């Protein structure tokens, strides 16, 4: 409301930069921030710009100008545009002398203004033929021209979609005039500004390829890139522009004049590159590598199509490999994207003739990477994945994984290993590293090399560098298969891995490897169960990640299940006992999650687990109602009990009713939706059994009462989308296992009444659950008319549909038009379809009534839409109809 004091805004600025108090300084930023968001920002800006007492005040003013024009342009009327356009132009004139950071801002202002102003016809020409010849006005004139192509793709600047493509072809008619001005402009500090401007103009793809081919500006570009004299800043500007020119080329054949000009141009830079690597200008060596990479990317199609000839000249790849030599890893990593993309293209074409052409380069690159992966000799610990060089090593590992097919896994596996026989720890670790990355890929187990490497790694002494120990363990973990094919190496490998488990910084990696051996070699693992059991007995003593811990228990559980049936029952009991006892002692989260894993993966083929689970049942029971108030803890109990029940084979219907009964009781006081979900799992798994059907129904009816009370609260739907979803998951599971028991029950009516109600809930996943319930429920009086119970299902759907059908249809149509986003339209149409399959004459009535209740759309558009839906032969037409009709709202 109240326009801020002019003395105060300065006061704020003056405060913002210099006020001794930091907090005091801070507030000023807040006040000024709020000022920018105000309508008075426009006025205060324009005044601070013409007054211009400080450099500080102007930046705030210029920034505020820029921000106001991009964020809140709607505030300005049509006639105010010209008034601002002239004001801004005046301001950038009077302020060119000051800091460039002000001008750049102001340049973005004018640029952003021009884009949203349709009135300003030919802003590009109006700008040049007014400022071109002032010479001192050229620095900002190029600034404006530079950022204008950048702002056409600004997220913070929304100006239609059709307008955007109208902005581009306009800039095309005026492409020549700015380029000519740019040509003229060359006739150092003023070169890099010219390059950066042609750069952005290259970017939106508005420069004509043929015109630029025979252009002074394109030749001069490579000239500055050749000279060893050129500054880092100018070198950067030029490198980027060449990369911009290379990138602009969409189709190489269409742009053949420009393409060759650029192709020949960059190739002359090899000497200039070397002049830079000779010195230690890391900025330049990276710059050329960008250009070398951009070339390869632009002409990848030609290199793969016509290797060696013309634009497909393999001199290109030779240059990246030059870059791959450079000892600094930041250089080679740039071309990593291309190298992938190359191997990706090569992978598509199944021609081993094209593979053979590039195999050498790929093997040349790969050896360069193995060098790059080498650690410094003074490196003390395990190799970290979190640091720059560690992320690089991982990134290399991925690239090798993607490119290994062009070299052959086995061929490359044998190669790296033989390089060890002819070396410090650093070189050994890096080789093992790349080997570990492809160890699995070496599919044929026939070859005896793998055994050689296996025994080679396990015979490594503890004395070796802790880093070598680490990546050796990983390698062994990726060679679990070769241990299965050669079961004699089980104890030596397991022995070697147990040692690594003892060492704290090797703990995780060893735990992973043991898990992989467990999963794969579970049959042979018979002997080594006791070893696994005791380290389970003291799992928390090793410093393991939770992942590593869980994996280890999982591995133990898996090999346990393959024991003789008689021995399993006692082994499982003590494998749980460590966590069972720990539960009695006491959140139990970690202990619950550990029991889940054991139950989940202890599934013997046959029940030995029954007596065990029945005994762990009471403590799990007590642990649950103890934590009955905590959603997070009680769901991990549900999850634990879920796999506990599944762990017992046939006969597990015994432990069902005590579990179900407890679920009902705890759900009564606390309505966690995970009890609905767990219920749905029980129905899905035990619903087909006749003996469980009545118990499962009583469950649904018991769980519904608190559920309905919960949902009938104010905005109960909107406040419990998770309860809504799982409820209809539970109901859907009843439909697709034992639909008759549900339909004959009383509870089916309110469930449907809530189903109809929930169709107004905007929740995406919840809406799917209810729509699918509606569809599946109604479909019960349609599906399988050949089987006996059909006429009974027909009748029951009938009574239900008779009672609530009109509301269902009325709400369904209401939802589509006003309540929910279009994503529901298919799910509704499917339900609309199922209704017609039941009683199409009646549906016609129901739909007619719903159309008459429209709270605009003419009468004809209501009549034909009725014809469309009611006389539809495929469900597709219904959905076709809905999408069309819904559009009218």
């Amino acid at each position: 409301g109240a326009k801020p004091t002019l003395q105060l805004v300065y006061q704020a600025v003056q405060a913002l930069y210099h006020d001794p108090d930091p907090s005091g300084k801070e507030r000023a930023s807040f006040w000024l921030g709020e000022l920018q968001r105000s309508v008075h920002a426009w006025e205060i800006s324009d005044q601070l710009l013409q007054i211009r007492q400080d450099v500080e005040s102007c930046y705030f003013a210029a920034q505020t100008m820029k921000m106001k024009i991009q964020t809140s342009f709607y505030e300005l009327p049509t006639d105010s545009h010209a008034s601002l356009r002239d004001s801004l132009l005046t301001h950038i004139q009077n302020l060119k002398d000051l800091s460039p950071v002000i001008v750049t801002q102001l340049a973005l202002a004018i640029a952003d203004l021009a884009l949203q102003m349709p009135s300003w016809k030919g802003c590009v020409q109006t700008l040049v033929e007014k400022y071109s010849n002032d010479v001192t006005s050229l620095p900002f004139l190029l600034e404006i021209l530079t950022v204008l192509p950048e702002e056409v793709h600004s997220r913070s600047l929304r100006i239609g979609a059709n307008r955007r493509t109208e902005i581009i072809e306009d800039l095309a008619f005026y492409s020549s005039t700015v380029v000519s001005l740019l040509m003229t402009c060359v006739e150092e500090k003023m070169l890099m500004k010219v390059f950066r401007c042609l750069g952005s103009w290259f970017n939106l793809g508005v420069l004509d390829s043929n015109f630029m081919a025979n252009n002074k500006l394109l030749a001069l570009l490579f000239e500055v890139l050749q000279q060893d004299k050129t500054s880092s800043n100018l070198h950067e500007a030029a490198s980027d522009c060449v990369c911009s020119a290379l990138y602009a080329i969409e189709n190489v054949e269409t742009n053949l004049p420009l393409a060759m000009q650029l192709f020949q141009g960059v190739l002359t830079l090899e000497t200039a590159y070397h002049m830079a690597v000779a010195r230690e200008d890391l900025d330049k060596v990276l710059n050329y590598c960008r250009i070398f990479t951009e070339l390869c990317e632009t002409f990848l199609e030609k290199i793969v199509c016509t290797p060696g000839q013309g634009l497909g000249d393999l001199r290109t790849l030779e240059l990246l490999l030059i870059c791959a030599g450079h000892p600094q890893y930041e250089v080679v990593e740039i071309s990593f994207n291309f190298w992938y993309r190359l191997g990706e293209h090569l992978y598509k074409t199944n021609d081993e003739v094209i593979h053979g052409i590039f195999k050498a380069y790929i093997q040349r690159l790969l050896h360069a990477l193995a060098r790059h992966c080498q650690l410094e000799p003074d490196h003390e610990g395990v190799p970290e994945e979190t640091d720059d060089f560690g992320e690089f090593r991982m990134r290399v590992s991925d690239l090798v994984k993607d490119l290994i097919f062009l070299i052959g896994s086995m061929e490359c596996f044998a190669q790296l290993y033989s390089t060890l026989k002819e070396p410090p720890w650093e070189v050994t670790e890096a080789v093992l590293f790349i080997m570990a990355a492809i160890a699995k890929s070496v599919d044929p187990e026939n070859n005896p090399t793998l055994v050689e490497v296996l025994e080679g790694v396990v015979r490594l002494p503890e004395t070796v560098h802790t880093a070598v120990r680490y990546t050796s363990i990983e390698l062994v973990g990726e060679m679990s298969e070769v241990v299965d094919r050669n079961p004699q190496f089980l104890d030596p490998v397991l022995g070697y891995l147990m040692k690594g488990l003892a060492e704290k910084p090797l703990a995780s990696a060893a735990a992973k490897a043991i898990h992989n051996i467990c999963s794969v070699c579970r049959d042979h693992m018979a002997q080594h169960f006791n070893g696994l059991l005791e380290i389970a007995r003291s799992l928390d003593s090793f410093l393991l990640s939770p992942e590593a811990a869980v994996g280890l228990l999982k591995g133990t559980a898996l090999v346990l299940a393959r024991l003789p049936l008689d021995k399993i029952t006692e082994c499982l009991s003590e494998l749980c006992s460590v966590q069972v006892m720990a539960l009695k002692k006491l959140d139990p989260t970690v202990f619950l999650d550990r029991l889940a894993v054991i139950f989940r993966h202890t599934n013997p083929i046959v029940h030995p687990c029954q007596k065990v689970i029945q005994e762990i049942w009471p403590v799990l029971s007590e642990t649950l109602n103890k934590h009955r108030a905590d959603n997070r803890i009680v769901e991990r109990c549900c999850r634990c009990l879920r796999f506990a029940v599944r762990c017992v084979g046939k006969g597990s219907a015994a432990l069902l009713q005590p579990l179900v009964t407890q679920m009902v009781n705890v759900y009564h006081v606390h309505q966690h939706s995970c009890f609905l979900y767990l219920g749905s799992i029980l129905v899905d798994e035990y619903g087909m059994e006749e003996g469980c059907r009545q118990g499962l129904l009583d469950m649904l009816q018991a769980l519904c009462i608190p559920t309905f009370q919960l949902l009938e609260q104010q905005n109960g739907l909107q406040n419990h989308p998770d309860t809504v979803d799982d409820l209809f998951r539970l109901a859907t599971r009843f439909i697709q296992r034992s639909p008759v028991t549900l339909l004959r029950s009383q509870v089916v009516i309110p469930i449907l009444q809530w189903a109809i109600a929930s169709t107004t809930l905007d929740h995406r996943d919840a809406n799917c659950s209810v729509m699918r319930f509606l569809r599946d429920l109604i479909h019960t009086g349609v599906a399988n008319d050949h089987e006996e119970d059909f006429e009974l299902r027909k009748e029951l759907i009938g009574q239900v549909m008779n009672q609530l059908g009109q509301q269902l249809v009325s709400q369904l149509l209401h939802t589509c038009c006003f309540c929910l986003p279009p994503y529901t339209l298919p799910d509704v149409a499917e339900v609309l379809w199922e209704i017609m399959q039941v009683d199409r004459p009646t549906f016609c009535r129901w739909l007619e009534n719903s159309l008459k209740g429209l709270p605009t759309v003419t009468h004809k558009q209501l009549t034909d839409f009725h014809k469309q839906v009611t006389s539809a032969e495929e469900c597709k037409q219904v959905c076709w109809a809905l999408r069309d009709f819904t559009r009218l709202f």
